[PDB]
């Protein structure tokens, strides 16, 4: 399903993100955004190592997730890679939390550091009154 903004601010506000490992809401929704653009159906293959990323947070299958056919995989998550592309997000909300247990921390995304790195990220959350 595609989130709309402020539904999606809510849903992770009481899924506890807020300030989760010293992360802040906004800075959990520029990632979602700019990962997925708020869809949990979400995959990406990538050819190159052969994992896939899935989902909202678009969650890798070499670490954290376990898909069967992915070489390497350590499954850390201790969760199968489609309870990623549920429209009830509570199992890739857990899994990210502990993706940022990790020293890198919300570092581990790329897109968060090219795109919500030193930036302002407040209008993500803006009006949601969350």
């Amino acid at each position: 399903k595609v989130f709309e903004r402020c539904e999606l601010a809510r849903t992770l506000k009481r899924l506890g993100m807020d300030g989760y490992r010293g992360i802040s809401l906004a800075n959990w929704m520029c990632l979602a955004k700019w990962e997925s653009g708020y869809n949990t159906r979400a995959t990406n293959y990538n050819a190159g190592d052969r994992s896939t990323d899935y989902g909202i947070f678009q969650i890798n299958s070499r670490y954290w997730c376990n898909d069967g056919k992915t070489p390497g995989a350590v499954n850390a998550c201790h969760l199968s890679c489609s309870a990623l592309l549920q429209d009830n997000i509570a199992d890739a909300v857990a899994c990210a939390k502990r993706v940022v247990r990790d020293p890198q921390g919300i570092r581990a995304w790329v897109a968060w550091r090219n795109h919500c790195q030193n930036r302002d990220v407040r209008q993500y959350v803006q009006g949601c009154g969350v």
